[PDB]
């Protein structure tokens, strides 16, 4: 098992989740300020306030970046730490944090890739409605178009959206995300903003021309059916229609899936679009990112829900601290049905990972033997995919470190590198960093 000299191994973090400074240098209030400071939204009262403190010591986290030898870094850019009200007016040292983190990603021979959209949207623009109110997509190719001028030659690697499907319906259909919002209908018209947004910056990507490439990521979540049933089998169709066509066919075939827009545009009435919306949506782009985690198992069942069908859990195979299934098939057969029914465009995985319940000794060790155990069986899955004609070009882990775990606060670990928070924010590296920093000295699993 021996991966291209040149294969991009990197580690993937967000804004929200490792920065911190919150408040700090004239940023403006982001919906996940808003939701953590909400009583009983976030297990033990736990915040983005401070979390790793990237903010002021990124300095110190690209040393360990070079220490584990990572090729390229992904990373997201907080709209309202650069744009305060989410529009108007730049606030500089905002946006000169990130020309510094730049800078030294660069001298280090580190590769960014930058996520626009990694789910902190401007508290300013929620209140005239967020995702709801198409000017949002507006604005957010406008900040867009600030961000590639400003890196122009810089950053080659742009990502637009992460995870539209999770802030769509995380965010307002189950309300378990920022904003909150508890109301399907709603998490429709914003999946619709989301993707029109996501072609808005496209089509400026190009016109800026600057040197590069641009992609979506999405979370990908593979279906299989719980038995034979040729039921069972159209129920796990739904669901995967649900979670990854409801993007996929948007931006590679300008279409929505018929027949499950069919059944919500019959039971909730349509969400509201324009023409040519999908032929924004669907512009050419240069990769796709894929977050890959877990598969569903799927029943049918009549009753429950809108698509007749609930998720079977498997409670006799082995699962993370979040209780998902470990399953490392997931990641080969989801590469390749996206290069079969999709794009024979470039894949990366931008980010797969594993959180498990990890100790830190009584010096600065931390034996997470399961974790590198889930990465290399993925490892080996990516490999497989490579060798089967998937032109996969790199593979980012979350996390590079511990972070604010959304929902669950600081209560799930992620990283490579394990963060003492109450002691100085410390960092460790864990035995899958070193693990790890082997697999990319070699290229070899
Ligand atoms: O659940 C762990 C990770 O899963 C991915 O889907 C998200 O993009 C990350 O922000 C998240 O922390
Ligand atoms: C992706 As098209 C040309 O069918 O709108």
């Amino acid at each position: 098992i021996i991966f291209p000299e040149d294969f991009i191994w990197g580690a993937a973090t967000s804004s929200y989740q490792i920065e911190g400074a919150f408040n700090e240098d004239g940023k403006g209030e982001s919906i996940w300020d808003r939701f953590s400071h909400t009583p009983g939204k976030i297990e033990n009262g736990d915040t983005g306030d401070i979390a790793c403190d990237h903010y002021h010591l990124y300095r110190e986290d690209i040393e360990l970046m070079k220490e584990i030898g990572i090729r390229s870094y992904r990373f997201s850019t907080s709209w309202p730490r650069i744009l305060p009200e989410g529009k108007g007016r730049v606030n500089q040292k905002g946006l000169d944090f990130y020309k510094r983190l730049v800078d030294n990603l660069l001298k280090a021979n580190i590769r960014p890739m930058i996520t626009l959209y990694h789910w902190d949207l401007p508290q300013a623009l929620q209140d005239k409605g967020g995702w709801t109110n198409r000017d949002t997509a507006k604005y957010f190719a406008e900040y867009a178009r600030l961000m590639f001028e400003e890196f122009n030659g810089l950053v080659d690697l742009w990502v637009t959206h992460n995870e539209p499907w999770v802030v769509a319906f995380e965010g307002h259909a189950f309300g378990n995300h920022a904003p909150g919002t508890k109301d399907f209908k709603t998490a429709l018209q914003v999946a619709h903003h989301l993707l029109l947004s996501h072609g808005m910056a496209v089509d400026i990507f190009r016109e800026e021309d600057l040197p590069g490439e641009i992609g979506i990521t999405l979370n990908l979540t593979p279906a299989y059916p719980a038995g034979d049933s040729e039921k069972d089998v159209k129920a796990a169709s739904l669901l995967d229609d649900y979670i990854n066509a409801w993007f996929l066919s948007p931006v590679f075939k300008g279409s929505y899936p018929e027949e499950l827009h069919h059944i919500y545009e019959q039971n909730l009435g349509a969400f509201t679009t324009q023409p040519g919306d999908m032929d924004i949506i669907s512009r050419d782009i240069d990769f796709l990112g894929i977050n890959y985690y877990s598969r569903m198992v799927v029943r049918h069942k009549p009753g429950d829900n809108l698509f007749n069908a609930e998720v079977v859990k498997m409670e006799d195979r082995p699962s993370t601290e979040m209780g998902w299934e470990i399953y490392p098939q997931g990641l080969y057969d989801i590469l390749v049905r996206v290069n079969k029914e999709y794009t024979d465009k470039p894949l990366y995985i931008t980010e797969n990972g594993a959180a498990f319940d990890d100790k830190l000794t009584e010096e600065g060790k931390i034996h997470d033997e399961k974790r590198i155990n889930y990465l290399g069986d993925h490892f080996k899955q990516a490999y497989k995919a490579l060798k089967d004609g998937v032109p996969l070009r790199g593979y980012y882990v979350w996390s590079l470190m511990d972070n604010f775990e959304w929902a669950y606060g600081y209560s799930k670990r992620f990283g490579l590198i394990y963060v003492d928070y109450e002691n100085g924010n410390r960092r460790f590296l864990k035995d899958s960093a070193l693990w790890y920093r082997e697999v990319i000295e070699k290229g070899q699993v």
